[PDB]
């Protein structure tokens, strides 16, 4: 069939950790602190805490996924708590999701930082289609930021493991985001890793305009027609060609014509080498026992 | 019994890279690029070129290894090519080896680089003994530099993968670097993930007195008296004691009673916030188409 998955689940002790301040406010999100007992560590966590049966199953499918990844590139879950109402325990994220980021700061963000999230984004997609699976929620706001240098992609949400030789995702009936999605997606509820790549695309013209809404204006409604038309995103103000090539490609209609994750990191990886020649930007340039949780293994 | 290793071997056409100059002189190695077909790609490589059944066995044997693993800080093999002398293809590590650059740059090697060091070499251990091999050979010439601030472990000309249930390997008789092993192999050939614990302390000395050599003028031939009498390494000049209890503790002749990789990464990793309390050292503060192999993926 395929490989057996493996993974670990922690199973957290509330005393074990405690909320500090809240974060944002579906259920609930706070920053805090988790205290392994008797390792003499504290590790800054994110939280996330009525009780739906349906509910709690969404979020324990998305413990279940965030359990199976582990890379530099995407979002670690260290454990969950089964209170009576179910809690989240992951990294935390300090400087929030992408999308605000590019949006508080651009007057701060060069090329080179634009360029190394388009690189690790793509890292991230990458291994995800390795562990085959697809994402389908894809998007600036989607991504949080570590540090500056460092951002990983989350909220597994909506993501799906494709089964031993499914390759091709057929959801039912959703609220989807559609200003991010393949056009597949969109007339078949078809998702692909090639889906994903769509989203990538979309994700990277949210970068590269600094946080500007897609199509903006546009009812969803009508979102469907305009690509049909042949039409797409225009290309940003400090995107070169060679940039917005990509994106543009991103976007074709036959999703095998689409690149891959893997050839999305070696573009983007080579212009990173030389940020300047590829995006034109004005004015380019207690806690002692505090560990981050990249540092935390097991 | 255990995982199915399905790492793949690549096989490389010789055609496909080109040696540049050379790097050392065992065989032969040199520094040149690999230049996949088709792909617009020069990845900067390391070639590594009588001809003994033996020696083609070892070098088989160690590819056999290095394509088993995939670690930030363990040396990527990219492939092998099969010409009357075999070539073993890895990632250029520009800088060479650490023991020669910390000899070469003391009076520019800060705490903060010391630690980095420590922290990083413990992740690529800590991984190696994920994926139950066990190394038999750290030492700071075993460690290669990407950049000042990335190293990767290197040479598994020794390593061994442990077998289903077999939590020891008994060696039976070879010519190895004593003043890096631990007690229990010197007297029983008895490796273990412990043993390379003890290793990697004699490795951090070497890096905190900036290339000294172990048990300096003493024939190996007494080393093994000398540690059963209690006797250890001495405290190097920049370490607080804090730094050097970490490697004391890296040799207690009870094997179970030193520190696990996982926790020498949590421990130098909260020194490496504030490096300074743990380290004084005076004064502290065309290729167009050129990707580092760690950005090229199958
Ligand atoms: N690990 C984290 N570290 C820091 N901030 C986080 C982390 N996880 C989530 N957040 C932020 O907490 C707030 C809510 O996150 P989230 O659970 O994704 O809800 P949302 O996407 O903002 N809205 P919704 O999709 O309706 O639940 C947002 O600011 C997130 O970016
Ligand atoms: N990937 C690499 N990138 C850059 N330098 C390398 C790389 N691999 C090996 N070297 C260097 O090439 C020289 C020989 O390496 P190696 O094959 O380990 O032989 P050695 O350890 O120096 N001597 P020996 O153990 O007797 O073969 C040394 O300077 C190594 O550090």
């Amino acid at each position: 069939g395929e490989a057996p998955n493996q993974a670990l689940l922690r199973i957290l002790k509330e005393t074990e950790f405690k909320k500090i301040k809240v974060l944002g406010s579906f259920g609930t999100v706070y920053k805090g602190l988790w205290i392994p007992e008797g390792e003499k560590v504290k590790i800054p966590v994110a939280i996330k805490e009525a009780t739906s049966p349906k509910a709690n199953k969404e979020i324990l499918d998305e413990a279940y996924v965030m359990a199976s990844v582990d890379n530099p590139h995407v979002c670690r879950l260290l454990g969950i708590c089964l209170t009576s109402t179910v809690q989240l325990i992951t990294q935390l994220m300090p400087f929030g999701c992408l999308l605000d980021y590019v949006r508080e700061h651009k007057d701060n963000i060069g090329s080179q930082y634009l360029l190394n999230w388009c690189v690790q984004i793509a890292k991230g997609m990458n291994y995800l289609e390795d562990r085959r699976l697809v994402h389908r929620d894809l998007a600036a706001r989607n991504v949080l930021v570590k540090t500056p240098q460092h951002v990983k992609i989350t909220d597994f949400g909506l993501a799906k493991l494709l089964g031993a030789e499914e390759k091709e995702y057929h959801a039912e009936g959703g609220k989807v985001p559609i200003k991010w999605m393949a056009l597949e997606s969109i007339l078949h509820r078809i998702y692909t890793h090639q889906s994903d790549v769509w989203s990538y695309g979309v994700t990277v013209w949210e970068l590269m305009t600094f946080g500007s809404k897609p199509y903006d204006g546009i009812p969803a409604s009508e979102i469907s027609s305009i690509l049909e038309k042949g039409e797409r995103l225009p290309q940003p103000p400090i995107c070169t060609i060679d940039v917005y090539m990509i994106m543009v490609k991103c976007w074709m209609i036959d999703a095998d014509s689409r690149p891959k994750f893997r050839e999305l990191i070696i573009e983007f990886s080579k212009m990173a080498r030389d940020p300047q020649r590829y995006l034109v930007i004005q004015g380019d340039e207690d806690m002692d026992d505090v560990v981050d949780a990249d540092e935390y293994l097991i």
